């Protein structure tokens, strides 16, 4: 039930094919915001999650990008769980020193 009223941001290569560094979006959980993300931008649908599953709408998150939440990582946190809220921020960043 809802969609909890959000902000994305982009970050390096991420940035570039969003063709914006942020916008407005929801979600009541990470996962929901992420979803829409890669809904209008496929050229990240495959940099945010893995190219898995192909047969069913089961997804998993990259095992290389970094999530925030206001910058509190999802990492330390519920993860893709983390239920966003009507002012909440997410930041999407790539892998570094490897790639």
């Amino acid at each position: 039930g809802h969609m909890a009223e959000v902000k994305v941001k982009l970050f390096a290569n991420l940035r570039e094919a969003a063709g914006t560094p942020e916008l407005p979006l929801s979600g009541e959980k990470v996962i929901d915001v992420l979803l829409s993300l890669t809904d209008k931008y496929p050229a990240l649908k495959y940099v945010i999650f893995e190219k898995g599953d192909e047969k069913s709408e089961i997804l998993i998150l990259c095992g290389s990008i970094n999530i925030l939440i206001n910058g509190n990582n999802i990492r330390h946190l519920e993860g893709l769980e983390t239920l966003l809220k009507d002012s909440d921020e997410i930041g999407i960043l790539p892998p570094v020193s490897g790639g």
